[PDB]
C-alpha cells in the first residue's frame, strides 16, 4: 500500500506542494511510478533503499521507473518533488511492480508544518551563484525545514510558494495582488479552491514552522517600508487561524536568513526590524510559541542570492534542536 507525502488531495493525487510524493516497499525487479500528467516543469529526488537521491527533471512518458540493475527481493522506494507549483506539477497515475508491493515501515509518530517562501521552497539552493532558478536547481529535500525534520524523524508537510509574503508579496512595479500565504495555506493542491484543504485529522503537526517576511520587506524604488505593526499583527492572526486546526501545536518563527541591518539602508534596520516584530508576536502568542534565530547568511549563495546547501544544513541543525527542545524530544 503506497503513502502519499505531504498535502496531497487524493480526489486529483497532484504532486503540488514542495516535498510531496510517495513511498512504498516492493518485492521483485522493478517497480513503476505512472504518471497521469506533468505540467511546467518539475524536478524529484527518488530514492532507492534508503540510497543517494536520483534526481530526476525529465520525465518522457510513461512515469518514473526504478533504476536498472537492481537485485529481485525485497526494495523500498521515496519519491519526493524537488521543485514548486509555480513552476508545474506532477499528477500521479497508477503505481505497479514486476513482483508485489510489501508492507511499508510504519509511518512516523512526529509530523511538522513548514510554512514559507522561497527559502523555504529551497529556490536556487543547488544552484552556484550566479545562475537563472529552475524547477531542477530547487532542492526541497535539502532545505532547513526538512532537514530539521528528518533529524527529528518527523513526517512532514511543506506548503510554501517562491514571492510569497505573510502580508504582501515580493515587491515588483506591477502590484503582485494575488494570494498571500496564509489564502494559499487554506488549498489543498496549489491550485485547488481557497479552503479546500479539509484539515483531516490523519494529520495533526507537532510543531508548525513559519519562515515569512523576506518579501514582506522588500520596497526599494517600488512601495513604501512595510508596515511593522501590521506584519506583527498578521502573524499572531496567521498563528491563531492555524491554531483553530492545530490548537496543541508549539510554533517556530523564523527571521531571515535574506534580510540584513546594512541593505538596503542601515537606516531600514530591516532584519533588527522583522526579529522584533518576531518576538513581538511571539510574546502576544504565548508559552506555545517559538523565536528561531537565522542569522543572515554569507557571502556563497546559490541563485539569486538564496541559501545554498551549506546554509540551509547549518540551521536545520538550529531548528532541530529548537523543536527538540520545545517538545521534549
Amino acid at each position: 500500500s503506497v503513502r502519499y507525502l505531504g498535502r496531497v488531495n487524493p480526489a486529483t493525487k497532484e504532486l503540488s506542494w514542495p516535498g510531496t510524493g510517495v513511498s512504498f516497499a516492493f518485492t521483485g525487479t522493478s517497480a513503476t511510478i505512472g504518471i497521469a500528467s506533468v505540467s511546467g516543469t518539475n524536478s524529484v529526488d527518488l530514492v532507492i533503499d534508503g540510497g543517494e537521491p536520483i534526481v530526476i527533471s525529465d520525465f518522457a512518458g510513461t512515469g518514473i521507473s526504478t533504476p536498472a540493475g537492481l537485485r529481485k527481493g525485497k526494495h523500498t522506494v521515496v519519491l519526493r518533488r524537488r521543485s514548486e507549483p509555480a513552476y508545474g506539477s506532477i499528477f500521479l497515475g497508477n503505481i505497479t511492480t514486476d513482483g508485489h508491493f510489501v508492507p511499508t515501515a510504519p509511518a512516523p509518530k512526529r509530523q511538522i508544518d513548514i510554512i514559507g517562501d522561497s527559502i523555504t521552497v529551497g529556490y536556487g539552493l543547488d544552484g552556484t551563484f550566479p545562475c537563472t532558478n529552475t524547477a531542477a536547481l530547487e532542492d526541497n529535500p535539502k532545505t532547513y525545514g526538512v532537514l530539521a525534520a528528518n533529524a527529528l524523524g518527523a513526517d512532514y508537510s511543506v506548503v510554501a510558494w517562491s514571492g510569497k509574503g505573510l502580508i504582501r508579496n515580493f515587491a515588483s512595479g506591477s502590484p503582485d495582488t494575488s494570494p498571500l500565504m496564509p489564502q494559499l495555506y487554506t488549498r489543498y493542491g496549489a491550485n485547488d479552491a481557497d479552503g479546500s484543504y479539509p484539515f483531516p485529522r490523519s494529520w495533526s503537526p507537532d510543531a508548525v514552522v513559519i519562515n515569512l517576511g523576506t518579501n514582506d520587506f522588500g520596497y526599494l524604488g517600488v512601495r513604501d517600508p512595510i508596515d511593522v505593526a501590521a506584519y506583527t499583527d498578521a502573524m499572531v492572526k496567521f498563528v491563531q487561524d492555524i491554531q483553530k486546526h492545530y490548537p496543541r501545536a508549539h510554533f517556530f518563527l523564523l527571521n531571515s536568513p535574506m534580510l540584513s541591518d546594512t541593505w538596503p539602508t542601515a537606516a531600514d534596520a530591516q532584519k533588527t526590524t522583522q526579529t522584533n516584530a518576531i518576538k513581538n508576536a511571539v510574546s502576544r502568542l504565548g508559552a506555545k510559541a517559538h523565536f528561531v534565530d537565522w542569522p543572515t547568511q554569507g557571502s556563497d549563495v546559490g541563485c539569486d542570492y538564496h541559501p545554498n546547501a551549506a546554509t540551509h544544513a547549518a540551521e536545520g541543525e538550529v531548528l532541530a534542536k529548537a523543536i527538540a527542545a520545545a517538545l521534549g524530544w
